[PDB]
């Protein structure tokens, strides 16, 4: 947790540096230019991460492709898979004893509510989450992300299946991030910066826009797909949640449904 | 932020997961083992970034070299590097009357307690710096950092120009990181995770050991050159402290120094 002062006049250390000789203070502004040579190399390292990113991306795909269809339903666990604890840190007769306390569903499909489930157990997302958008969020069949190089960024998809709500089948935001120093504060480049993010139209049905109500904003996690001091922090805000979906839900969406990880 | 239950009974969501159907708790577990395939490809991701960082070592470490030339006087700075202003921000009538705040001083050389300012305008290492340290601390000429594959990890060097507390010139702090799955919590796996720290001897000379009092322990930064549920979050206390050195303070030292950046 940092904080950059883009005004001189108000560092911690003014005083001590106004009191410099200016013999001293010559070679303070030499490694002012220095510490910009570091961060021009620097944003080169963020560039081949995100790189790095595109590819174990790709890696990653068929592994979350098979978790949506066991998700969904259409395919049913092998004997392997059965054999894996449903919970960690257990014993035989509490996991023999977990396994005989609900007798098998037949009529019950996949796993219902995964990624509602998820979702509401990260703490962050969970504060976004009103009542009314709980029946919409049990339609969420799958939640991807993906890097991008051409335009610089990432974006969050939310797969949608046949619902009353609205028409569309993804959901998509987008966040285009900078990876060089910006001109305008060269010296506080932190790594990938988010420029704007970029929400997604939503097909409501008739009666049924949970982001209205009676006509004012009612407060609604669907917010999230029409993104905009207090706007350079509400971008923040916004891609601080964004970043918890990408890099903290989606990698492992089964440790939040079950309450094994918390965040 | 995160947390992980290491026992399931534990689970914030447990009773909804002891309630599914068997059938349905069979899908889940093969969503646990699912999650691991994901664990072993993050675990190559990781792996892939700290030959990243290896490689941007050597990048980075022409302008380290020229920094600390600079701090200790064996450069002079050039016209333009003596034309980077010394604060962000400012404007010419300010940047002017800082200059001409303090006529040259001719027998101060290179930057004194650059180091030492640096480190303690960060709040997590100015919490471990007593005042017996601070005289110590002015010695320091340099604090550089570099991974490691064979020993996997990374070292935080500690450059000491000749003083009356300890011969030593470098003091060296070593982190010895895991980038595997444990088998004992595998899906606890959050990226590389410190094993053990192995610190360095200090060869005090006579009186001059501030890690001792008058003889028990006695609190000093130093004592972070001898490290070891307790013991598992000492080791994490001093692992964060390491990484607010490597990542924070060594790449950005002059922003620290003039106290533009905080943390
Ligand atoms: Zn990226
Ligand atoms: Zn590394």
């Amino acid at each position: 947790n940092l904080y950059f002062q883009h005004m001189g006049l108000l560092s911690t250390n003014f005083d001590m540096i106004q009191a410099l000789p200016l013999n001293v203070k010559q070679r303070v502004c030499a490694l002012k230019n220095l510490q910009m040579k570091t961060i021009q190399i620097e944003s080169d390292f963020y560039k081949r991460v995100h790189e790095l990113e595109i590819e174990f991306e790709g890696k990653f795909k068929s592994t979350f492709d098979q978790r949506k269809a066991i998700v969904a339903g259409e395919v049913e666990p092998t004997k392997e898979q059965i054999d894996t604890p449903i919970l960690e840190g257990l014993e035989g007769d509490q996991l023999a004893e977990l396994y005989k306390a609900a007798e098998a569903d037949p009529s019950a499909k996949g796993i219902k509510d995964f990624w509602l489930t998820a979702l509401r157990t990260h703490d962050l997302v969970a504060e976004a989450i009103e009542e009314h958008d709980v029946p919409i969020l049990s339609y969420l069949t799958d939640v991807t992300t993906a890097a991008s190089k051409d335009p610089a960024g990432f974006k969050i998809e939310f797969h949608f299946a046949t619902n009353p709500y609205f028409k569309n089948q993804v959901l998509t935001k987008t966040y285009l991030l900078g990876f060089d120093p910006d001109a305008e504060a060269p010296l506080q480049f932190d790594g990938p910066h988010v420029i704007r993010a970029v929400g997604d139209t939503i097909e409501w049905e008739d009666g049924k826009n949970v982001t209205k109500k009676a006509t004012v904003k009612a407060d609604s996690f669907f917010n999230f797909f029409e993104p905009p001091e207090q706007a350079e922090e509400f971008l923040e805000l916004d891609y601080e949640m964004g970043q918890a979906i990408r890099d903290t839900i989606i990698p492992r969406a089964v440790l939040f449904y079950t309450g094994e990880l918390q965040s």
